[PDB]
């Protein structure tokens, strides 16, 4: 019934039981495991509702209480007359630190608790949403020292449109799509780049340049905003050792916003819910600098560090993998900007892990996004045996508005 | 689209669907609650129809699906099950068997070389004696004086109540460890328990970081036989980095030939329970789970100690650039001793070509993601962004108990 789950350095055992309170199915099947993939009415809300009332009441150990039966009445009574409800600012959030907690592909959680929320429901135009943003920019980046935030826009409805943002990060690079195929800038950014250009916005020419935001209030045609360059903290590379570093020219942002995902809680779907955090050094260093379908820079720095290339046995990938993150750390160190590398997040993680057991009773974690891109094994996580399932309240994938 | 698993690779932006899974037999771990792709570890009316199916296989892998040979076997492995409660497997059918086990293996990146197996039998095998001889000859076959070549041996079928032929190593080469008495270990930790098992059976222990295990083998109903493996048999080789000059005066050394000895092979029902196999390293098997894993030789503070990184700090690195130097020794002495290995990159990329290749020939290859992924450079190499879907087909090569 319950899963076994060992870590295979230390030799211990736990038993997940937490995953009982799983109510929504994963991809997965007894005749094929698909756990490696990247993507996937009153009577239902009302449960949905009832359970995360619970969970609310409980977390404050007022369970049980006057306050708590009168607040599962109101919900009943709003429900049965309007097809949905509201959460009183703290339920949602209580509900938007569970949601972290919850996510299985973030191994950041140890943070969990340390959220600020920013209560963004009383909106009404892209002009406002706009506002908000940019407060939520100001305050997480907190002149490097970042913070985490969330800002909750206002929850779908039945009758309308979504209040969506378009952009998949608050701060995005360009990616411009050439003549001959090739792309320059971001090439993970160049559909939506392609978008803002056709609502409007004047392209520039660079690698590096910051899109603007596309704004979209219910039922309304996107609306382009500019961030103003003051709110766009962002950090030169550089290395320690290497002067020529410097020289290729390469930066990176320090705000890692999050702004496609849904929020779900106790049945509710906010749509535009953007959240951020600080990186984690192998984020920037090995997935956007050195995949080979992003700015792909392996080789031009393995080819700057005189390596040779000609064979995959002498490891110059591997070898330059590491000056890259390396120069990553380094330069946002200088710049006194909040980085984590991979081997102090993960050990982090491990206390989260331990945490969650004796609090409850299993921790839901993906492994394969949980281990770092680079030295996995030398990581305690790899050894770390792992279980995957969907606890609500939770961010989730959506459709692109498009 | 279809309604079986859509693939896809976030590199090169490709699709595929998976439908070989259709094929599968066997629960694995996972359910709809859940996710278990992580953990190590997850006859009579029963037996004909794996038989059947395996025949089927058989039949349709050299098109002749539907023939009277095909019909008459069939019947045949009929008739001996329904007298005798089992059967037995024409030579060329443990050869497709054994070859289709290896091709049906999620964890094994190394598959695109399946289909170059040498298949020794050895169900004439009738002592633990004759065991170590045919052992003997598989390593010097598959060792070829560094020119490696895989290759299994396949020993007497699980019988109704008679005993099994087991082999007690987890691999025929094996390290000792040895317990130490302020707790430590001296050797290869994962080897404790097969260590202190050898002794007792009578094996005299040496003291050193890689002394070679002898076998611990076992004929049917009977205690265990130990045999010693003459050191010439044994290529070993021994460590130096290209460029780290001190690197050599480590002492560190690792064996030619990685040769599975524990696991049970099952091919139509039948299962056999000793079946070493062998192919040959791939170099982070080697560079960094072996030397470099903390519950295992544990040597990367050694080394980056020697490289004077600033080892009190995650964020200098030091761990990453350690296993990258340990990584890049163990090829360049593997080449150097003239025996086969194989790097990550290489490895991954082949099992790419191998992806493709079983796409068109059967529709899908069952993949175990976090073991075809190497436990250095991950991104680094093309399996990471390719999405793949695990599942169970027989033949196959199982875990099995513990003969102790
Ligand atoms: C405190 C700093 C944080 C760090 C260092 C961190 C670390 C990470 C990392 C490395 C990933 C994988 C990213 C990738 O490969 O693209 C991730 C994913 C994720 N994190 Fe965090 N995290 C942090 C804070 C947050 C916060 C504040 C939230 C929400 C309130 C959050 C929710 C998530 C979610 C939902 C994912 C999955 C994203 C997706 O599927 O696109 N994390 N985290
Ligand atoms: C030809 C060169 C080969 C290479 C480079 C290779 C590579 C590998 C690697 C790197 C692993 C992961 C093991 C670990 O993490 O410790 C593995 C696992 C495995 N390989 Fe291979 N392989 C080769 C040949 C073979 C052969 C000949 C067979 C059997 C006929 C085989 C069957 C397996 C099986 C069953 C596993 C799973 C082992 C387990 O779970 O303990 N491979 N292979
Ligand atoms: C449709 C879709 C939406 C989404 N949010 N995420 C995915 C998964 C892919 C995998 N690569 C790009 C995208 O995920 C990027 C998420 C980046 C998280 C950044 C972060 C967030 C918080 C703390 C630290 N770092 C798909
Ligand atoms: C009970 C059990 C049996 C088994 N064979 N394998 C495992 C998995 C664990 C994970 N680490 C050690 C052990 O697996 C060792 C597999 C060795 C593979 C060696 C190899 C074989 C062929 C080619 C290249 N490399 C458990
Ligand atoms: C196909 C595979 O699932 C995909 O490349 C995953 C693997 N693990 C990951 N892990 C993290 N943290 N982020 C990712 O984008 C991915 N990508
Ligand atoms: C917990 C986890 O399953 C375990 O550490 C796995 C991860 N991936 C692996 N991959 C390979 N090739 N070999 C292993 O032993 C492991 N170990
Ligand atoms: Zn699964």
């Amino acid at each position: 019934k319950f899963p076994r789950v060992k870590n295979w350095e230390l030799g211990s055992i736990t038993y997940d039981t937490l995953c009982a309170q799983s109510q929504q199915d994963g991809p997965c099947t007894p005749r094929r495991c698909l756990g490696s993939l990247v993507l996937p009415p009153a009577e239902q809300l009302l449960s949905q509702a009832r359970d995360f009332i619970n969970q609310y009441y409980s977390s404050i150990k007022r369970s049980g209480s006057q306050a708590h039966e009168e607040r599962l009445q109101e919900v009943e009574a709003e429900v049965a007359s309007t097809g949905t409800y509201h959460l009183r600012e703290s339920e949602l959030v209580f509900g938007a630190k569970q949601a972290w907690r919850n996510a299985p592909r973030c191994v950041g959680r140890i943070q969990w608790g340390k959220l600020q929320v920013f209560d963004a429901r009383d909106c009404s135009s892209a002009q406002e949403m706009f506002t908000y943003i940019c407060n939520h920019i100001k305050y997480a980046t907190n002149r490097g020292n970042l913070r985490s935030a969330i800002t909750v826009f206002p929850q779908r409805a039945p009758g309308r449109g979504d209040f969506r943002i378009w952009n998949s990060q608050l701060v995005r690079y360009a990616g411009y799509r050439q003549q001959d195929g090739s792309v320059r800038g971001d090439p993970a950014n160049v559909e939506i780049t392609e978008l803002c250009i056709q609502h409007g916005w004047t392209p520039g020419n660079g690698r590096f340049d910051v899109l603007p935001l596309l704004l979209q209030a219910p039922d309304e045609a996107p609306e382009l905003f500019v961030l103003p360059p003051e709110l766009v903290l962002e950090v030169p590379l550089e290395h320690p050792t290497l002067e020529w570093f410097a020289a290729l020219g390469l930066r990176w942002y320090a705000l890692p916003a999050v702004s496609n995902m849904l929020l779900e809680i106790g049945g509710l779907e906010f749509s535009a819910a953007p959240f951020s955090g600080w990186y984690m050094s192998t984020e920037i260093g090995t997935r956007n600098l050195c995949d080979p379908h992003r700015y792909n820079i392996l080789e031009d720095v393995a080819v700057c560090m005189d390596l040779d290339t000609r064979t995959t046995s002498s490891l110059w990938k591997d070898k330059a993998a590491v000056e890259i993150n390396l120069a990553v750390l380094h330069s946002f160190q200088l710049a006194k900007v909040t980085i984590v590398d991979h081997h102090a997040a993960t050990v982090s993680f491990m206390k989260h892990l331990d945490n969650e057991q004796k609090a409850r009773g299993g921790c839901p974690a993906d492994w394969a996004w949980i281990v770092p891109p680079i030295s996995g094994s030398l990581t305690p996580v790899f050894h770390q045996e792992m279980v995957n399932y969907i606890l609500s309240p939770a961010f989730r994938y959506q459709p692109d508005p498009w």
